[PDB]
């Protein structure tokens, strides 16, 4: 009675599988559409893409429709602000067409593929419109979410049309001027049917976050889940300031010239060489503020301490753990767990070591951090090999299978700095010799 | 260079510091003051006190500041609603020492005593009572956030007074029909002058949380900070629906006969006894629904498998982690790390196992758990004793030094059922022997 057996790779406890002659599959809680509103440049494309690269990043599969780009793939070329015009009877119906047609791929995704957030990124300025979304998600099952971003601030407006209106495939055979002029023209297209969401009556009973003046102020009305409620937490976090993200791995350690894992070994004669090293480049950035990040780890807080500066230790950032392979060298992994080594190498982000963690296992550890990285502005992150692939996946927005091989080589500072699409990242090698600790699939 | 030492206790590596000859000190971010706001039987109290228990749970020390309770010192009996009335003078008088002595007080606990938060628990309903407030705050370099409860339906209002106004200390000489009537009159003295927080002009740049409609709605404004964002998430996953709590631990293992702590033993033939008497018992409480869960420790799962009910298995639950001392017995504990075992008597919540963990660290894990547990309804939680103390000293506010010593014996469900005040804890042992792993200080 109770028999259960661990298994191999996540090593979790399931109960005896002892299928009958005939076995049988059952295949495969609800979905949810996460609605847009809002007039053009107003920050909608940045939300949705920021807050799936999150979902995403802690396991929640998560995908975009953009209604725009249906609208670039079923018309070829762009010509102007003409194509928006209410009274444009012709493209007002390709306009529905595509957004039905999204629609269409959003149903796909979240009852055919597995998805479980599907972000619904266009204006759905009009209430018609955000009827017949509902009506398609209670027809479905699917939850409905709304975010709406409001404002009425021309300098934010024209700073958006500058910063990544301009350069969209819409507008690549226009200069900035042309395309500045037919972008304001777009935006008062969508004006006179733009019916905000209106919590106090009319959208009473929707579940909807108003984010208002850049998240100056929100409005939130009937947070449904655990989802929307982090989604909310999420959005209050996050800013808009410029600032930059170093990551880095603490300077060479003991282990590393050993070819040993884990552990807490301290700085080894060129980890200690790196720490100055890092301390001239952090000194030569000059940022009028910086944090500094370390795990509790011995070598990372030996690198902290070369700068001279005031530095916090999160047990968060200690290096993934590799319960029994603790302080053995892959090669004494290899010869006396076979099993073990060829199973990791096979599944290397859901692969557990036994009594220790996955890289899956890391991301619920590292959500902390993120949450508090957004909530920041300059912050130097001293931690170690894993640690640094997990949350440069999220920063980079790369998936769970890519994460546990992207490169972060010891003596390198990985520099990030926020632009509206994402992270432009920069590589700065400091110039100071270590041993190699990347190993490829 | 760069020579760290690791702390006895909660293995700190820290810069080993070689004082000189006269050692200094440098004794001792900024303090909040949360100030409630809103008309009398509006929950604010309720508010009060269940954050508190959250923020010093998480390790933020927080206290609570009642007017009324300063009211009641230096008014010795309470005669009627005529105290409240705004023409009485004398008592308008009172009523403001009685909050500035609380102000003094609020100041006392954040700038000398080590206080991070103080919760202003007052109406709070005037401009000029939050203009004082402000002042307050800004002279003494004291972060200001306001939380205003505001709702207008007189079943909510009723339910309020009938479920824990009557029973005030206020009402001890009353029958339940003269203190409903007295306390309908008391919130009338209010209503005149009271003015809600308006983020639209008036209290534009003010830090705020509106709880509209029992937390049907939330107007959120300028939220400066990290714990302003926590509280603003907490809100939104605490309800107050009508539900239970059922914590207990896995039925007896292996490991627990043999007096070994950690590892990932089996239940023992009294711990399957357990877990059919555990599904006995949850059958008879005949709850719609129930959600259940585990840790990813064999004993939890099997102890869950009896139940024949669905369940999550999540890694925060896991046991806490002894480190180099995982599968030992305490004797062996005792005479292969006599020191590490006086440091942990000593110091049990802070002690950190060597490669392991502590209470603190616990709580830090636990805290995703907490957050889950409050949006939830009914839930059965199967775990492992720190972890059992942990939850239950959110659950019933015990401090961090009596939290390793909470008595939570094996084969003994723990029923919480949340009353107006906090939790009324039942105990239901469940008739199945075991050995008992409870050490006292
Ligand atoms: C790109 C880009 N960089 O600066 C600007 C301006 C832009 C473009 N943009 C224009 C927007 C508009 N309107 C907008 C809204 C956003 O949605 C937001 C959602 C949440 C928050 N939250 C916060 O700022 C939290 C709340 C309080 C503390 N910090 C801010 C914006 C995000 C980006 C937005
Ligand atoms: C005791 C007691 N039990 O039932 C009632 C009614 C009471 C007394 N009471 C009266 C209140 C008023 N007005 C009130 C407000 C509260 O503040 C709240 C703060 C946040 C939330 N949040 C939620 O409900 C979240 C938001 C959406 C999902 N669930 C609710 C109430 C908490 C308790 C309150
Ligand atoms: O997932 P991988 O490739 O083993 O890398 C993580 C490893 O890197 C190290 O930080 C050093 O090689 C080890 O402590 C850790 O086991
Ligand atoms: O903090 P204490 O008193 O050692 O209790 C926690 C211990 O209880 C056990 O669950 C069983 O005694 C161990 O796994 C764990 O070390």
């Amino acid at each position: 009675p109770l028999e259960l057996t661990q298994s191999r790779v996540q090593k979790i406890w399931v109960p005896v599988d002892h299928r009958p002659s005939l076995p049988r599959s059952c295949g495969p809680n609800s979905p949810t559409v996460i609605v847009m509103v809002g007039l053009p440049a107003r920050g909608k494309t940045y939300i949705s893409k920021k807050l799936t690269r999150y979902l995403n990043w802690i396991g929640v599969p998560t995908k975009v429709f953009n209604v725009g780009e249906y609208r670039r793939e079923a018309v070829k070329q762009y010509s102007s602000y003409n194509f928006f015009r209410p009274d444009n009877e012709e493209a007002m119906k390709v306009r529905k067409q595509c957004a039905l047609a999204a629609l269409r791929d959003v149903k796909s995704y979240l009852a055919k593929e597995g998805g479980q957030i599907a972000v619904f990124d266009a204006t759905n300025t009009t209430r018609e419109r955000r009827h017949m979304i509902l009506h398609f998600a209670k027809e479905n099952d699917f939850k409905a979410f709304f975010i709406e971003s409001v404002c009425d601030d021309p300098t934010v407006v024209a700073s958006n049309i500058m910063e990544v209106k301009i350069s969209s495939p819409d507008y690549k055979d226009c200069n900035s001027a042309e395309a500045m002029d037919d972008f304001m023209k777009r935006i008062s297209c969508y004006e006179a049917s733009y019916q905000p969401l209106d919590p106090d009556k009319c959208d009473r009973d929707l579940s909807l976050i108003k984010v208002i003046d850049v998240g100056r102020r929100f409005l939130v009305n009937r947070v449904q889940d655990h989802i929307q409620s982090r989604i909310v937490y999420y959005l209050m976090n996050i800013h808009v300031q410029p600032r930059t993200i170093y990551l880095c791995r603490h300077g060479e350690n003991e282990h590393n010239l050993q070819g040993r894992i884990g552990g807490d070994s301290g700085l080894s004669s060129r980890g200690k060489k790196f720490a100055s090293a890092l301390s001239k480049f952090v000194e030569e950035q000059n940022l009028k503020d910086l944090r500094v990040w370390t795990s509790q780890l011995k070598s990372t807080i030996q690198t902290a301490e070369a700068l001279r500066l005031p530095y916090e230790q999160w047990k968060a950032l200690n290096e993934i753990d590799a319960g029994v392979c603790e302080e053995l060298t892959y090669e004494e992994i290899r010869d006396t767990y076979p099993e073990e080594y060829a199973l990791r190498e096979q599944d290397k982000y859901y692969y557990r070591y036994p009594t220790g963690e996955s890289y899956q296992d890391l991301v619920q550890r590292l959500e902390p951090v993120i949450m508090e990285l957004e909530r920041q502005e300059n912050v130097l992150v001293i931690c170690h090999q894993a640690v640094l692939r997990c949350l440069l996946a999220y920063f980079l927005d790369k998936s769970a299978e890519e994460m546990p091989y992207l490169k972060c080589p010891l003596h390198t500072v990985l520099k990030l700095t926020p632009v509206a699409y994402g992270c432009r990242v920069e590589s700065i090698y400091l110039n100071v010799e270590s041993v190699c600790t990347h190993r490829e699939r």
